[PDB]
């Protein structure tokens, strides 16, 4: 499109994925390796507003960054992800965060979001982009017959519309989740996503800060693969590229000239997974292609780092009450910690694994 949200613009580095690389790259015992891994403090990541204690940071973070557009002279980019809805993940094979369906977990919701809003109105000189939910509307449109996904269809729909509709007041550029190829870009599943996130984009009334759609968060998928990972076959849709080409058009015909981006923070490594579907801590994972606007294709503003890899995708722990058994499958490195925790194994293969090299 003509408005790309990161042209022009410095993103935030967040000073908290920063830390973490650093104390990592002290505990990498082979020197050579621990100047690359230092590196990737450099490397944009987004944050993830997971809970309500993270909007605090969220505040913290915009005021930083305004400062630094005001030294330097620039135009400063904060990069969050919106992640607490009631219910949340309602496919996976535990519960996960704070929200619950049953307690008020849509009115809770609406006031995450309104603290959310009223931290960036304080900020007019700072840009935000934000992914919207992830593992969120793609289970509206292939899980309806997991009950738990049923149950939540009217709050996830609820709870995002206000999402769209109330950071759009503020100016965000908002993507919304859209799973992978490997979910959503299968031929018969492009229709009934278009229309899933066409009647969302309507609901919220069209606003020109609704971008498009962010794919492969916290995946593996390749933007463009020379040969198709065998995990893929069935699906002539390999690659997040296939996917995006093919769905793009669904959304045009609506009026909504989406754009999209594509997570690559942990795609540097092809060919991994035993089956398509397996997508906690990946083993053997490699960091991907950084962060950049320069994408080859007309529908993709940005390739991104939405995940921070690093941090555990869930415990591998069977005694833990966040236990989902995707986290043992042979294929998920373990022993892993908690989600969103450092994961300092994990790291040290992303950066030696890391494709383009670090």
């Amino acid at each position: 499109s003509a408005n790309n949200p990161w042209t022009g613009f410095q993103i935030f580095l967040s000073p908290y994925y920063a830390n973490e690389v650093a104390a990592a790259a002290k505990q990498i015992t082979d020197p050579t390796l621990s100047s690359k891994a230092a590196s990737v403090a450099n490397i944009p990541t987004f944050t993830w507003l997971d809970s309500v204690a993270k909007i605090p940071d969220l505040g913290t973070y915009l005021a930083s960054a305004s400062a630094l557009g005001k030294s330097t002279g620039t135009k400063q980019l904060v990069q969050i992800v919106i992640y607490d809805l009631p219910d949340r993940d309602c496919a996976a094979k535990a519960s996960n965060g704070e929200f619950s369906i049953a307690n008020n977990g849509q009115a809770n919701y609406e006031n995450y979001i309104d603290q959310i809003v009223a931290q960036i109105q304080q900020f007019p000189d700072v840009r935000v982009v934000a992914v919207i939910e992830p593992d969120s509307l793609a289970n509206l449109v292939t899980n309806l017959n997991v009950q738990k996904c049923a149950n939540a269809k009217t709050t996830y729909l609820a709870s995002v519309n206000y999402a769209l509709t109330n950071l759009a007041k503020v100016g965000v550029y908002m993507y919304m989740d859209a799973g992978h190829a490997g979910w959503l870009g299968w031929p018969a599943n492009l229709s009934p996503a278009a229309q899933l996130f066409t009647q969302v984009w309507q609901n919220a009334g069209k606003s020109p800060f609704i971008k498009g759609l962010a794919t492969n968060v916290a995946n593996y998928n390749a933007l463009q693969a020379a040969s198709p990972d065998p995990i893929t076959q069935g699906n002539p849709n390999y690659d997040e590229i296939h996917y995006i080409n093919a769905l793009a058009p669904l959304l045009q015909q609506a009026g909504w000239d989406a754009t999209f981006i594509v997570d690559q923070g942990k795609s540097g490594v092809q060919n991994i997974r035993q089956q398509w579907g397996d997508w906690c801590n990946i083993k053997g994972a490699g960091f991907g292609t950084r962060p950049t606007t320069n994408t080859g294709s007309q529908f993709i503003d940005s390739i991104v780092w939405v995940k921070p890899g690093g941090e555990s995708d869930g415990t591998s722990n069977s005694s833990s009450p966040r236990y989902d058994s995707t986290c043992s499958l042979p294929d998920a490195a373990q022993p892993a910690p908690e989600a969103g925790t450092w994961f300092q194994a994990y790291f040290q293969t992303l950066v030696s694994a890391a494709n383009p090299p670090l």
